[PDB]
């Protein structure tokens, strides 16, 4: 169960989520599980659903222990509800270990499961503070670390497949240096953005605006989501750089597709976006540079296949900045829980062209606090 055998253990897309194979119960029941850095429950479909290929059958597991406790999760987009228990869990292409972990058996849901996503549950990798029903429900990663000799770190290489390396950093997954940003508070993986540039032009906003009311790293969100003020400025700058072509407002609202004849996408008309992240030392930062190949999400559809069609994968948020899968796809992302920091390095799998490459670079000096 070495890091070598963990390489390429993920499947999926930014639009429907990346997933890892896991087993629950004794004898083991195989399930595909969404890798979610934006939540903290290990929750699995445990009853039939039209979108589910398979589900967790607790009656077949002798190791299952009922916690006699309900869990009701209504959220802005939909809902999931079920009941708590613990059982034996393993990751076949992860560490060579079996742990006893909390499991939320999902018995009812609304707009949670996705048709054709190929996953049956979610692995919430964030901290206990945001676990449901409350912070006393120990998340999976915490149990994994407590019960084994697995180091308190994991890394994700999302390839627009991919890899989740548990307990370490695999040098074959990235090039150049790893740059670290502090985890501001252990709840979501909260970070601080200190500057935003669009085609080298500073948005010139007070840096607190970029983190209103928090900024997080979330593999379970598709888009780069920005606070209203930031979002409007970003769209204004992107529209200006790309003014040689005019797209419908629906496109900019991330609702409507933009299509070009297959192979003709005019990547060069779209600017680079640089997010400057707080460094590990005062008033020092590094930047992660996103290309349009990251922020223009292809929508695979046989019916539109004479063309290449895309959704604008930047959208407005009322709950802070969300550095989603489209952002993570350019990079190798190290969730260094042990040192309370997140590392970024150029991914060996990011999509680019002969003119531009996604980058992770620094240091940058700014001679105020950027957090809320
Ligand atoms: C890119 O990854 C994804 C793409 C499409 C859907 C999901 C997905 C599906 C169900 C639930 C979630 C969930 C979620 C997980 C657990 N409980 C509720 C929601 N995971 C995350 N990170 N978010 C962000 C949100 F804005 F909150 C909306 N919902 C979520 C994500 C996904 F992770």
């Amino acid at each position: 169960g070495s890091f070598v055998e963990m390489v390429d253990n993920l499947r999926g897309k930014s639009g429907q989520g990346y997933y890892v194979e896991m087993t629950v119960g004794s004898p083991p029941q195989t399930l595909n599980i969404l890798v979610d850095t934006g939540s903290s429950n290990f929750a699995v479909g445990a009853a039939p659903h039209p979108f589910l290929h398979r589900y967790y059958q607790r009656q077949l597991s002798s190791t299952y222990r009922d916690l006699r406790k309900g869990v009701y999760v209504p959220y802005t987009q939909g809902k999931w509800e079920g009941e708590l228990g613990t059982d034996l869990v393993s990751i076949p292409h992860g560490p060579n270990v079996t742990v006893r972990a909390n499991i939320a058996a999902i018995t009812e849901s609304d707009k949670f499961f996705i048709n054709g996503s190929n996953w049956e549950g979610i692995l919430g990798l964030a901290y206990a503070e945001i676990a449901r029903p409350d912070d006393s429900l120990e998340p999976f990663f915490d149990s994994l670390v407590k019960q084994t000799h697995v180091p308190n770190l994991f890394s994700l290489q999302l390839c627009g497949g991919g890899s989740m390396i548990i307990g370490g950093i695999d040098h074959s997954l990235y090039t150049g240096s790893l740059w670290y940003t502090p985890i501001r508070r252990e709840w979501y993986y909260e970070v601080i953005i200190v500057r935003v540039e669009i085609n080298g032009q500073d948005l010139k906003m007070d840096c607190k605006e970029y983190n209103y009311d928090k900024s997080i790293v979330d593999s379970g969100t598709t888009n780069l989501r920005l606070p209203k003020k930031v979002f409007e400025a970003a769209v204004k700058s992107i529209k200006a750089a790309s003014s040689t072509e005019k797209f419908p407002d629906g496109f900019w609202l991330g609702e409507q597709l933009v299509c070009w004849q297959a192979g003709t996408t005019p990547w060069n008309i779209f600017p680079v976006i640089s997010l400057y992240l707080m460094g590990e030392v005062t008033n020092q930062s590094f930047r992660i540079t996103i290309l349009p190949q990251q922020y223009l999400r292809p929508v695979e559809d046989v019916a539109t296949s004479q063309d290449d069609c895309y959704k604008f994968a930047i959208s407005q948020s009322s709950t802070g900045t969300v550095m989603g899968a489209v952002i993570m796809e350019g990079f190798y992302v190290v969730f260094d829980r042990a040192r309370k920091r997140i590392g970024f390095a150029v991914s060996a799998c990011h999509v680019h062209d002969e003119f531009r490459t996604a980058a992770v670079e620094g240091p940058f000096v700014t001679l105020e606090d950027c957090g809320y």
